[PDB]
């Protein structure tokens, strides 16, 4: 089943702030990694101080909503880039099926 | 050469268990990273990890010989472990330039 | 805008050397992670890493301007280092949204 994989590479200090935006979007979760890096926007600069989020979204609209909120709220003032990859989910939130009367477990 | 990039994000304590499945599948290698995260299945036995905890999880990336190999790995991980452990599995398309 | 995401997984000791290759290609930046791993080339001079060692390797992700730039980096790294050093290099398609 196709899904958008939204990636946000940004400053570590934004971790909780971005996790709240992701949650508010309706996305079921996110994965976050510590990283290093170098950029050319030269907002932060010309240890690892980055974080990388990967968020598998329900729709393209969901991914765009997260992206647009993060970028508008933070990217004039903080380093970061955002991009999307195409993914196909094999086992996701629905691993054990729906809840309620259509449940199979 | 086009390839399937299988991604398994799961509890860090499954590292050796998932490496065993990968090895047994015929896959030629894997890359693994520490991560944090949050999900909605709420099956981690110890609850959601701290937001600061960027080693609750591991992420495997496995460039597989075929699509069927990636699915074999996914299916065995999931049936063996995902009722008792947190985790998700997806695939991305990759073109291998060198290595592999 | 429709970009290439070039991925280089290789021995951590090559961090500075590959960063220089990336910078000389004209790439606007890169992201680098520690990783563990296993492969089948069996080139790494110190043998396979411990399953628990999640710092044997580095993984670079480079969003490039063109496919030509991605290829320049890849070819440079492999040709100069892959006889002697472990690693793999691949490309994923990415669409940059905020960039
Ligand atoms: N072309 C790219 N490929 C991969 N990662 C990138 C690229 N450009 C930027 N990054 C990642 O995004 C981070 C932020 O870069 P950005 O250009 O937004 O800000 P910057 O102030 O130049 O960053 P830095 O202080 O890291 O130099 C970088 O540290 C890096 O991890
Ligand atoms: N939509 C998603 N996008 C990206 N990563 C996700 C997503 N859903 C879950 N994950 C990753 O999978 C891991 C496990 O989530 P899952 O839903 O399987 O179990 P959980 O018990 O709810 O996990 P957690 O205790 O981490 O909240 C998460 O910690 C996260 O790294
Ligand atoms: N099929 C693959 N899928 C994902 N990552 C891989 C794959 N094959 C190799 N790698 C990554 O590339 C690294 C080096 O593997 P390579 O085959 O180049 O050399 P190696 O000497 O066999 O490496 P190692 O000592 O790690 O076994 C691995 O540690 C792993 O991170
Ligand atoms: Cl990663
Ligand atoms: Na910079
Ligand atoms: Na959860
Ligand atoms: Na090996």
């Amino acid at each position: 089943k196709p899904a958008n994989k939204l990636v946000i590479v940004t400053e570590k200090i934004l971790l909780k702030k971005i996790a709240k935006i992701i949650d508010e979007s309706g996305a079921k979760g996110y994965t976050v990694m510590n990283t290093g890096g170098k950029g050319s926007r030269n907002v932060r600069s010309s240890i690892e101080a980055n974080i990388k989020f990967e968020i598998l979204t329900e729709t393209r609209e969901m991914a765009e909503e997260i992206a647009d909120r993060v970028a508008v709220k933070y990217f004039n003032d903080y380093a970061g880039i955002i991009y999307i990859c195409s993914a196909e989910v094999l086992y996701g939130h629905t691993f054990a099926g729906p809840e309620g009367a259509s449940a199979w477990s």
